Order: C-alpha cells, then sequence, then structure tokens
C-alpha cells in the first residue's frame, strides 16, 4: 500500500535507459 509514498516522481537510476530517451527522444 502507497508504493509512491515519498513522492519521488521518478528514479531511473540506469544511465542506459536515459541514455537511449536522450538520443531516440528529443527529452533532454
Amino acid at each position: 500500500d502507497a508504493e509512491f509514498r515519498h513522492d519521488s516522481g521518478y528514479e531511473v537510476h540506469h544511465q542506459f535507459l536515459v541514455f537511449f530517451a536522450e538520443d531516440v527522444g528529443s527529452n533532454k
């Protein structure tokens, strides 16, 4: 219950998925 009880927003914790995101998408 309450699997967001911290208000983290997000956390990839992997510069591989994000690495893809940054390259493939113009997110940043």
